[PDB]
């Protein structure tokens, strides 16, 4: 009463004839068209699709190493699904009620954060956002240069260049960037918001294509020239030690820590402190700061931030070709891409996040930080769009322990743009 | 006093769960919560942290309700009886429990962590005889509930449905709790009325399979040749442990067991709604031929021992550490606490106990038939299928000194208690059709 024994050769773990009959299992629902809307139809499709187009794009030859590899076949190849026709619409559905109606890119983000950030030691939290603050500048002083050089080349004036191209693509990404640019833009101009938003969202996603292939191509750089990477660590030689036993409950806690330093943030985002100066305060900036302050405050035992570091681990190394597939599906939109897709458009876009890999380098090199890890987060990780693009440009590049800087370059970085739209939308 | 500060609520120091709990309070005043996972799960786990806490350290309560879960669900139930809950809480425990579906998936996880974690060989070896001992203990409890059911004027279909395959079933959020869902999908009747009269049948006949595991005990000793003390079957002469070689253990292995536990959930669904959706006129619920998938992909053995302990680490992880989420949930969504008080009745009292005492009949006897003692078999295949899941096989060994059949306690909560809900899918369907 034995089919088989298992195989060898391993598929996300799963032996070759346990992949199959998962495999199997998905070309059955897709066929009869059954799959609930669910976090249970979303995550079968989503693991068993991430699983075989994770290991393709880990043994892609040429892929492998100058593409990001793994996590970018996934998220390329669901995008292509969506915009083929492979996907049912249900299917569709299913991915986008984990992603977006469920929220679990938000989960995943709160998780990661609270995993990086409890995991650092108490001295060295305030010194890191000091010098990481004018390493963001830097980027955007260059991505702005960069993007006028290449600008007046091609016929367009500065304002073209500022307003359409280097603001959107330096902004917060979609949802706090060209959705409350394509306000102010319409709250001046007195232009339609849709004539704004439809330009920059089609531009800051071919940037954010180009944000995820040079983040693969510095982690190359990176192993060329050793005196450059910090290989993973942003600062230099930085990182209670009582590492206890550790059990399900402490990884249990670190997702109460997690959901519950979300949930602060949330309401002091949206009722406490919506706007400091003139600036306004995204609730994933709030939650950086508000677990900088619950690890400063000693209330964490080294067993809990261990916890949470263990989630967070399982997270980004079990459950991230999960994402990629629903980032895929629900954050790319292969059409609005070529639509745009004038070869004006694709090397204006592309010079300005050189501009701000260039500006970010400098910047964090004469703070002292590392120069490749500076472009990723203050450059690449501020071109991307939000906390999506900071999840593709991070897994490309191999550093998911830098998501904390990343999100203060999406959120607090998007909103020093805000700022700054704002004036250059007023002047002229 | 700095000893009060040591203390913990869901392995949060007290002043590191004021801020869980301040936090919580803010969102609550300022009306601020994300109808998402992260809302709803931050609200479920400090509101279950504290009310799960409280819950064990309540004497009566522990050792006779049910503990942590039971004032769970109790306490949400309140919460919006009292209109304590806002409407975004309510909204945001609702959509995930019911929306985001996390109840189908911990019910998933459950499932294929239950039954991948019993060993192949001792899986099939039940199948020629702790098997059926166990389904003539659910007979015998089905003959015995249904004749006090009529002695009280209860119709056949309601014993049934209400009293006997609750009471035999894996417990509460392994059998009150997916039972709701079968009732709900072959009659269309709210889970609700389902839930918390099954509940409350439940924790009655906990209690006297416990007070019976005691009373087989002496028994046991004064028929010493109904016992055998100690051991089940004749020939084995000695128990400790019979394995697979599980060595590696690492996060792939449980993620893993996260894609079994949701395409093994995949293939029930297609099953149940696009392949076969009626053998005969009977409708089987996917949760029932999800127990059947999962079995088989066992006898298959298609996984690996450290794939299976992969499983069985995700169905410990929820089961554990996520229970007190989903009470809250099961409160707000399950549970009629009026339901709930007029089920405690001396006379279903009496009904729970018969139950439960027909269910000893049945195992003894089909247990005296195949090879295995009688008092034992009573025991490991009729108390501790009568008793609240795994909490229950626990609390019946301590009582009758058996601890040593924990392995087949198990098969019963497990297998037994998957069976149960494919029984309760067959019965069900066959119950609506006229
Ligand atoms: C390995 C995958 C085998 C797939 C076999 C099932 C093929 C689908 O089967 C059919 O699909 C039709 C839609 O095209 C439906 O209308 C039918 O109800 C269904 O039977
Ligand atoms: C306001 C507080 C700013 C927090 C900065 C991010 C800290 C969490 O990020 C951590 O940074 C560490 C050193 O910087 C690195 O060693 C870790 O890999 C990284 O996870
Ligand atoms: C007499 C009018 C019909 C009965 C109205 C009261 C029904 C209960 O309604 C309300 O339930 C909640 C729980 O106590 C509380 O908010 C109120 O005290 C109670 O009035
Ligand atoms: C939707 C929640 C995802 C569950 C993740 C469980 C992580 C358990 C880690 C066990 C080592
Ligand atoms: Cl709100
Ligand atoms: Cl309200
Ligand atoms: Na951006
Ligand atoms: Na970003
Ligand atoms: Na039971
Ligand atoms: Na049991």
């Amino acid at each position: 009463k034995g089919a088989s024994d298992l195989l060898r050769f391993k598929i996300f773990g799963m032996p070759l004839p346990l992949y199959a009959f998962a495999l199997i299992t998905l070309l059955l629902s897709h066929f009869y068209n059954a799959i609930p809307t669910d976090l249970v139809g979303g995550f079968a499709l989503m693991f068993v699709m991430g699983a075989i187009f994770g290991e393709i794009g880990k043994r892609l030859p040429i892929f492998n190493k100058y593409i990001g590899g793994a996590p970018v076949m996934i998220f390329l190849v669901a995008a292509y699904f969506v915009y083929a026709g492979i996907f049912t619409q249900k299917e569709i559905d299913a991915i986008s009620n984990v992603m977006d109606k469920s929220n679990f890119l938000n989960l995943f983000i709160a998780v990661l954060i609270t995993g990086a950030i409890l995991s650092v030691n108490r001295k060295l939290l305030l010194k890191s956002l000091l010098g990481y603050i004018p390493t963001i500048l830097a980027g955007i002083v260059g991505a702005s240069l960069f993007g006028i050089v290449i600008g007046l080349c091609f016929g367009i004036p500065v304002d073209r260049i500022m307003m359409l191209y280097v603001l959107p693509i330096m902004g917060g990404g979609n949802g706090a960037g060209a959705v409350p640019l394509s306000e102010i833009y319409h709250s001046v101009t007195g232009r339609s918001r849709e004539e704004y938003y439809s330009t920059a969202i089609a531009i800051l996603t071919i940037a954010n294509i180009f944000a995820i292939i040079f983040a693969a191509l510095l982690d190359m750089v990176g192993k060329k020239y050793t005196w450059l990477s910090g290989e993973g660590e942003l600062v230099r030689k930085a990182s209670d030690e009582k590492a206890g036993q550790i059990t399900h409950r402490e990884t249990a806690v670190g997702m109460v820590l997690s959901t519950t330093c979300f949930l602060l943030a949330y309401v002091v985002a949206k009722k406490i402190l919506p706007s400091i100066g003139g600036v306004s305060i995204h609730y994933f900036a709030w939650m950086v700061l508000i677990v900088a302050a619950l690890n400063a405050s000693g209330l964490c035992s080294p067993e809990i931030k261990a916890g949470a570091k263990r989630l967070s681990d399982f997270f980004s190394k079990q459950l991230l070709w999960v994402l990629m597939v629903g980032v895929g599906v629900c954050y790319t939109d292969l059409q609005e891409i070529i639509d745009a897709l004038t070869f004006a458009n694709v090397v204006i876009a592309a010079i300005i996040v050189v501009g701000a890999v260039v500006g970010a380098a400098i910047g964090g090199w004469l703070i002292g930080f590392y120069p490749i890890e500076s472009s990723i987060t203050a450059g690449l990780c501020m071109a991307n769009r939000g906390g999506s693009g900071d999840l593709e440009v991070l897994s490309a590049c191999n550093r998911m322990n830098l998501i904390s800087y990343a999100q203060i370059s999406s959120r607090l970085g998007g909103g020093i743009v805000l700022v700054i739209a704002s004036i250059v939308f007023s002047m002229m």
